[PDB]
């Protein structure tokens, strides 16, 4: 009865604590560590600020409203508190929308995975977002455009103890469409093509980058020989400067044992080309390669990279089954390899590629593609937490009072609670994660 309201107070208090704590941690980590100061994370700050204000200024008074079963803060704060609520929700979806557009142009740019924005106009953009949100949110509420004209609403408006968001149908449609729906549809569309573009970036270079690894410094392979990039043997000589002489020769400058990622790609493309020409010479490998599609050809090249031509020609049964496009049967045999024993994970991806003829086994392996997924979860989680509430907004314009009020309020709180989710989702990122553990005296 009244023990339940103490318990509900505890829960709601923890919710308030969770939102403010996590979002302050995000804001702190980005502001403190220069590594985290990217154009993307500036928008995350804008996003964390909206959630923080939601935390401090919006949720406690909403919680007090429900527990006290009445509004005890007067009608100025009621209109002000309502304004901040709408603003924070509007600013969030707008910021999320800006991120999607920003990520789109960053991934379609010849200078990949970096914004077309300097840190300063990015700040400007954020300022404009908050200003547009303010104009969209604060203006209609304080200009009383939102208000309904029927008597029950007028009672609530005048009553200093009643804080209910009675709205006229013109506002309810327009406001919810402008604030929520317009940047939602844009965000969902734009970021869906962000994913398609990211998936399109997958090729044999990314494949071997994931399976083999890319080193910028000269290193020794398992047999002790000097190597660099993606398994590119420099020399069998035990002399380090012999390797460096060989490296400088191939790259075309004085490297001192260090090359760039793009330079490693140049070496890799040359190794791929050599691998293909050797395959076409090998009597046992040529018919298989000729029959295979582009993606599966990359899988076969992947194996030649790891085993050499002689090693791959050893699989006599698998090769003929690949040649006949009996993928599953080829998979059964390749899984019984010494190759699968020693490096099961890599073999698993290559074999799976042989089965589907797609790059699906290499999705979200790259650190950059994982980052895109985290942002995708942020957007999705926001959508799912707020969409039911905003659907009911429009449902009641069509036919009012079809949904019980305690359901409407509950949906609104699923929206509120979303403000505490984003900080936890950021723990997916390795950089945020260690940024957090430093900050927590760990
Ligand atoms: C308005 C009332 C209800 C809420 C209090 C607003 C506070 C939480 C907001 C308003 C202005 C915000 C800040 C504005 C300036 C930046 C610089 C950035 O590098 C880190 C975050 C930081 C420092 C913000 C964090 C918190 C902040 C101070
Ligand atoms: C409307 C009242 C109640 C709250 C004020 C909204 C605050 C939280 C908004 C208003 C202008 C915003 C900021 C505008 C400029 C930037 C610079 C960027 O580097 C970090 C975020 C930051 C700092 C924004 C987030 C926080 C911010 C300060
Ligand atoms: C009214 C309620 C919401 C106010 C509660 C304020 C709490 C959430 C604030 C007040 C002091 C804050 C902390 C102060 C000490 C640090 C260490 C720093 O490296 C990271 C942030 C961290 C961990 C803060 C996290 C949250 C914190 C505990
Ligand atoms: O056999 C052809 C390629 O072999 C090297 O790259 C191998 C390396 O031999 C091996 O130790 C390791 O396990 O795999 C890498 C690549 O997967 C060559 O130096 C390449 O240039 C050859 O194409
Ligand atoms: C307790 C109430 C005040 N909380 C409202 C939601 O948190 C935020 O709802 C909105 C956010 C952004 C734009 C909006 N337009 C609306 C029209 C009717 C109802 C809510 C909204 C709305
Ligand atoms: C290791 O970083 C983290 C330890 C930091 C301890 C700081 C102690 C903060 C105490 C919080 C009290 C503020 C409560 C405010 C209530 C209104």
């Amino acid at each position: 009865d009244e023990v339940w309201v103490v318990g509900m107070g505890i829960v709601m208090s923890l919710i308030v604590l969770a939102i403010v704590f996590g979002n302050v941690l995000v804001i702190t980590a980005i502001a403190k560590f220069e590594r985290l100061q990217t154009v993307t994370n500036y928008f995350i700050t804008s996003l964390a600020c909206a959630d923080l204000v939601m935390g401090l200024a919006v949720v406690p008074f909403g919680a007090a409203h429900i527990l006290m079963k009445m509004w005890t803060f007067g009608n100025f704060w009621c209109e002000f508190w309502t304004s901040i609520d709408v603003l924070c929700v509007t600013a969030s979806i707008e910021t999320l929308c800006v991120i999607a557009v920003d990520r789109y142009f960053a991934i379609t740019s010849p200078f990949k995975y970096q914004s077309l924005l300097t840190k300063n106009k990015a700040r400007v953009i954020i300022l404009m977002v908050w200003i547009v949100s303010g104009l969209t949110s604060f203006l209609p509420i304080q200009m009383h455009w939102y208000r309904a004209t029927h008597q029950e609403a007028i009672n609530c408006y005048a009553e200093e103890t009643c804080c209910d968001f009675f709205t006229n149908q013109a506002y309810a449609i327009a406001s919810s469409i402008v604030s929520f729906y317009v940047p939602l549809v844009i965000m969902v569309f734009v970021y869906s093509r962000v994913f398609q573009e990211a998936k399109r970036q997958l090729n044999i270079f990314e494949m071997l980058r994931i399976d083999e690894g890319l080193r910028l410094k000269i290193y020794k392979d398992t047999e002790g020989y000097y190597t660099i990039g993606i398994g590119h043997l420099l020399t069998k000589s035990p002399s380090l400067n012999a390797a460096k002489s060989e490296l400088d020769k191939a790259i075309g400058r004085n490297t001192n044992g260090v090359i760039t990622k793009d330079e490693a790609e140049k070496l890799f493309n040359q190794d791929v080309d050599a691998a293909v020409r050797g395959i076409l010479r090998n009597a046992k490998l040529k018919p298989v390669y000729d029959s295979l599609d582009a993606v599966r050809r990359a899988a076969l090249i992947n194996m030649v990279f790891q085993m050499g031509e002689t090693g791959v020609a050893g699989f006599t049964n698998s090769l003929r089954m690949l040649q006949q496009k009996r993928w599953d049967e080829a998979a059964v045999n390749l899984a019984k390899s010494r190759w699968y024993n020693q490096t099961p994970n890599r073999a698993k991806r290559v074999i799976t590629t042989f089965r589907t003829g797609t790059w699906d086994a290499y999705k979200f392996c790259l650190k950059e593609h994982k980052a895109l997924k985290t942002l995708g979860i942020i957007m999705g989680t926001f959508t799912l937490c707020w969409l039911p509430f905003f659907i009911v907004n429009i449902v009641h314009v069509i036919q009012d009072n079809l949904i019980r009020k305690e359901v409407y309020i509950l949906l609104n709180w699923i929206g509120y609670v979303n403000s505490g989710f984003n900080p936890l989702i950021y723990c997916r990122s390795p950089d945020f994660r260690i940024a957090f553990q430093e900050l927590l005296c760990l």
